[PDB]
This record gives structure tokens, C-alpha cells and sequence, in this order.
């Protein structure tokens, strides 16, 4: 388990790779994979949809059962559900959706969820459909997360921008 290879160490506890999170989960066998969740755990798009498709919809079936009994998450919150075939656990984390007017401040709360897990495979929170500046997201990750985080960024141009930004 947790066989991370070819990462670039940014800080003592934050690592980055130009890779697909689904392919990483299959290769690494992480204890924890982070999902870029929404409050209703509806995994139709973005990273959530890629993770769910890689579980052959088992993540969505479990999520729908969870929500019907347990209610929604909060923005900046998390829950731990099964990792199915991808990981032991999936930490579903809700970053703010700034495209929909949610407070970017909540990205700090979102990343604080990572500190309950010693090592995580994760995407950049509030990227993509959530609309936040990826350079900002990496800074909040570095400033907030104290446990070991392995970030997978699949877009090569974005990866290059993040690494260039970080090394300034
Ligand atoms: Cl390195």
C-alpha cells in the first residue's frame, strides 16, 4: 500500500505528480483517496465522476444510501466512506464552488479535513467545475495540510504552471 512513485517534493509533506488520480489509485493502492465532492455526494462530473466510473458506480450507490439517512455535508466538510477498488477509504471533501458564489475562505476548512489521515492521494481542491484559482488552492494546501499529501494533476499545462508558481 501507499506505493507513490515519481512525485516531486514541494514541501516536507506536500508532493505533486502530473498524473491521472484514477491511474494513481490503481498503481499506488493508497489507504485514502480524496474525492472532490459536493454536499449531496452526487458524483456525475469532475474528479468525482472519474472516481465513481472507476468504481463501476459503487461509490454513487453507497453515497446515495449515505445521504438519504445522514443528510448532506457542509461546504468545507468531509465524510469517510469506502474506497471500493481504489483505496481502503475515500475521504469525500467539499471545497467551495466559487463558480456558484461560495466563499473561497472555506478552502482552508476543506484542506483541514486532510489532517485526520497520515497519507492521502488527492486532487487539487476547488479546481475544475468548482472554479477556484489552482495556484491559490496549492498555497492553501501547503499552508494548511500537516499530513502527507500526494497531489495528482492530470493537465500537463496546469501542472507546469503550478510547479513554476511554487518554485518562485
Ligand atoms: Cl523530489
Amino acid at each position: 500500500v501507499n506505493s507513490f512513485s515519481g512525485y516531486l517534493k514541494l514541501t516536507d509533506n506536500v508532493y505533486i505528480k502530473n498524473a491521472d488520480i484514477v491511474e494513481e489509485a490503481k498503481k499506488v493502492k493508497p489507504t485514502v483517496v480524496v474525492n472532490a465532492a459536493n454536499v449531496y455526494l452526487k458524483h456525475g462530473g469532475g474528479v468525482a465522476g472519474a472516481l465513481n466510473k472507476a468504481t463501476n458506480n459503487a461509490m454513487q450507490v453507497e453515497s446515495d444510501d449515505y445521504i438519504a439517512t445522514n443528510g448532506p455535508l457542509k461546504v468545507g466538510g468531509s465524510c469517510v466512506l469506502s474506497g471500493h477498488n481504489l483505496a481502503k477509504h475515500c475521504l469525500h471533501v467539499v471545497g467551495p464552488n466559487v463558480n456558484k458564489g461560495e466563499d473561497i475562505q472555506l478552502l482552508k476548512s476543506a484542506y483541514e479535513n486532510f489532517n485526520q489521515h497520515e497519507v492521502l492521494l488527492a486532487p487539487l481542491l476547488s479546481a475544475g467545475i468548482f472554479g477556484a484559482d489552482p495556484i491559490h488552492s496549492l498555497r492553501v494546501c501547503v499552508d494548511t495540510v500537516r499530513t502527507n499529501v500526494y497531489l495528482a494533476v492530470f493537465d500537463k499545462n496546469l501542472y507546469d504552471k503550478l510547479v513554476s508558481s511554487f518554485l518562485e
